[PDB]
């Protein structure tokens, strides 16, 4: 037996839109290395992609970027695969 | 090239060998650490047979079920408790 | 590709590096038999030693370093072997 | 409560008359990852007995590269003798 898990693994499909990107900002970065999973979404744009799917919230875990793990990606690098990424998005997330 | 890549597998458990891998990791979890880790992948099974997981991938979720801050002990139970069908989230080198 | 029935040992030659130190990480439990051999490579550093000279993955299976077998050893004492470990190190690690 | 155990490759040579000098025991059983081949005799005057470090009762290994994790006493068996003349061991001693 164990303690139920409380978390839950989402995928979100998003279009980039010109005007808003994936509307979405990120928090964090890694601190503790290659493993460290340490971005968060820290704002959703009202009226854009991730605000229109409605699945993505402020607070969620970013895991990856279509198969792009930010696993040991700082701040920096992460900001820069969002915007690289093609316009169709999958985001991996965990949630509460 | 440096990042990790994050993938999906679909497996079916079989009768001999269940999902055909075995998992490693510590007991003691943070509620958002991932520690488990798989350790070995047994030749003919589901998971050798469909070819993507592999030895030192990163187990994240068992059918949407997050392993974050999941013991070792713990992730034994939901994946020997799991359903024939399973989908997994994975990270990999 | 699949996984074969005979696995293979392998040894690895890194000198450690003052910011990456080997560039690995490892896991495994804390419980361990006289006989175990239960640490497991779990990441490699981008850049460091083990990732540059291209041989050490994750998944591998640490038997020794510099002679100093991982049999019996738990996951905190393996730490410190590789801590205590000097600048020039050979690895015996089995791989897939 | 007994020291670290030490790693050692055994660097022989496949002889004529002793091949390379000793004979192994184990189960054949073996999980995935097991390793559970071990040293039974070394034979006087052969190439692991003149080499001086293989010793009954240690544990075999690998053959070359091969691993004998998983690997039943048989199949070990056959990994040696299938190994070319020039062999080595890696071993754990106490
Ligand atoms: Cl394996
Ligand atoms: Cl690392
Ligand atoms: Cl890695
Ligand atoms: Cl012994």
């Amino acid at each position: 037996g164990h303690m139920s898990p409380e978390r839950e693994i989402t995928l979100v499909n998003l279009k980039k839109d010109a005007k808003y990107g994936l509307g979405f900002q990120i928090i964090g970065g890694e601190k503790m290395g290659r493993l460290d999973l340490g971005i968060f979404i820290s704002s959703v744009a009202p009226g854009g992609p991730a605000d229109l799917d409605g699945c993505l919230k402020p607070g969620d875990r970013l895991i990856s970027v279509n198969s792009v793990s930010l696993e040991g990606v700082s701040h920096h690098a992460a900001i820069e695969i969002l915007q690289n990424a093609p316009e169709d998005v999958t985001l991996v997330i965990s949630q509460p």
